């Protein structure tokens, strides 16, 4: 085709191009709709009738109530007001997806005496305050130092990166940590099937057991004398 | 007594505010939950089909529906979700605010020629493979031994190079540029004013031009031919 | 063997063989309408559509009604059409079972250069045309005369060189290959829960889906030109 095509063409492209972007958009809203709908469902109708009628209009109005009616107006307000959620929302995942492909470095400060390749100290000395996230380290120092510093390495997702520095500041929240990791060592498929079997617990178990959870302040009382 | 019976107290104290914490977290449940009352019903009132038939209590729960009996699983199961869609917003707050801050890394690598050093190059990065991106800054070049890059800015992480870079990376550059001057020939405070009068017209003008648009999405074969 | 009957131990086996056959044959007609009447019957009656009032029948139902049923003749044809399915499906089933006796054969052909006879090449294949794929092996290279290939292995049933053939046609195939093969081995002792979450929950599971489907074409595009 190319340009014996391109020579005949004509504005076919033009209108090829120019619809179904509005599907894509719409279709998106009134899908949301749905789905909040759903939520406020959850076992529930579609309402949508109490617009009054302001017409003869079959008040059945599946997400939004109708268009073209004054009712629906702020409906396809909240519908804009959605869509626009929606499309901050996609950069989330967006930005979740692109971190892990490891263009990005986390570019991180730690202490110690470790190197990746032969490095030569040479009385490497000059130390600081807060030694993690020391300065740039391009040298910056009384004088140049012979310095060599971090590259950008791999790790389990720039966990080094920010979760080691904030994991220094949970410290002892971190050794609470432990507290949860060795129930985390709990093995994890049987509490799969635990969790399975704990559909009938939840909120089904919170109604069971509320009363007692109050009472937790008799056991906090016992094990203030522990 | 003295600071035995202070600690003492005080774990007591202790329990007591994590009930003070807890009832603070758990109250953003039901804020949402009236938040998504609210939202979808935008005009609208509250009424939960969560008051069923076997339900003794009145119309009292049928606005925000806690609902302990009836339908209690899926009312707790939304607040749930809304809950853990709050805990991630947080992260989408807090992670650019950081970020912007001064002490987030942002460590960058890409092409350039911009040089700020004491006695720099003369050996300088004569890499021809790879392109022109630049990895790790350890030594970037498959031989450089002296090298060094560029240190992290006190402006919000990369942000506007990323933007720069994806005004050709992202292409749109012929269709951008014509844009942006529409938006800055359009920048003044007074078309904003004008604009805010529009906020009446908006969906009024809607209303009036739906078959407009409709009929000029013809444009007469689209400008006579293109 | 060792028969003791002479001309009655062959009329029994026989017999036997003849009730079992048309045991079966009922069943796949019979069983095969149960089953597509429980596909339907996950809800809805057996009552005989296609059954009217030209005898008041008590109840024409029974999923697939005959003798006459008003409409049997329909009846009868879903019935034949059914069994002429599971004729195909029970031979699909007997042609997969085999090449696990080795009875199967699975000779390839792919460029390669693994090395395993005795005293072998020093002549070896010196084809520049038809690329680097390889002919039957009477002799695959134009002049090849003491030429010795590969004979077909112990490997799984599948001739595996139309795998990695197809594998070389679909290479992102070939990557979510390992990512199957290590689901594979996270242990089918775990594959219960799989089971038991795909159950129930591809509920929600297709009304997330339905996102998907929206955002199925623009994630598409977006790596298409990505």
């Amino acid at each position: 085709m190319e340009n014996i095509t391109s020579g005949f063409l004509g504005p076919l492209l033009v209108l090829q191009a120019g619809f179904f972007l509005l599907t894509r958009i719409l279709t998106i809203p009134q899908s949301l709709d749905s789905w909040w709908t759903s939520l406020n469902f959850l076992g529930g109708t579609t309402v949508c009738l109490g617009q009054n009628s302001q017409s003869p209009i079959s008040n059945h109005s599946p997400t939004s109530c109708p268009p073209t009616c004054p009712g629906y107006r702020w409906m396809c307000l909240r519908r804009f007001i959605i869509f626009l959620f929606i499309l901050l929302l996609c950069l989330i995942f967006l930005l979740v997806l692109l971190d892990y492909q490891g263009m990005l470095p986390v570019c991180p400060l730690i202490p110690g005496s470790s190197t990746t390749s032969t490095g030569p100290c040479r009385t490497c000395t000059t130390p600081a305050q807060g030694t993690s996230m020391y300065p740039s380290c391009c040298c910056t120092k009384p004088s140049d130092g012979n310095c060599t510093c971090i590259p950008i390495p791999s790790s389990w997702a720039f966990g080094k990166f920010l979760w080691e520095w904030a994991s220094a500041r949970f410290s002892w929240l971190s050794l609470l940590v432990p507290f949860v990791q060795w129930f985390v060592g709990l093995s994890p498929t049987v509490w799969l099937s635990v969790i399975w079997m704990m559909w009938y617990w939840g909120p089904s178990l919170y109604s069971i057991l509320s009363p007692f959870l109050p009472l937790l302040p008799i056991f906090f009382c016992l094990w203030v004398y522990i």
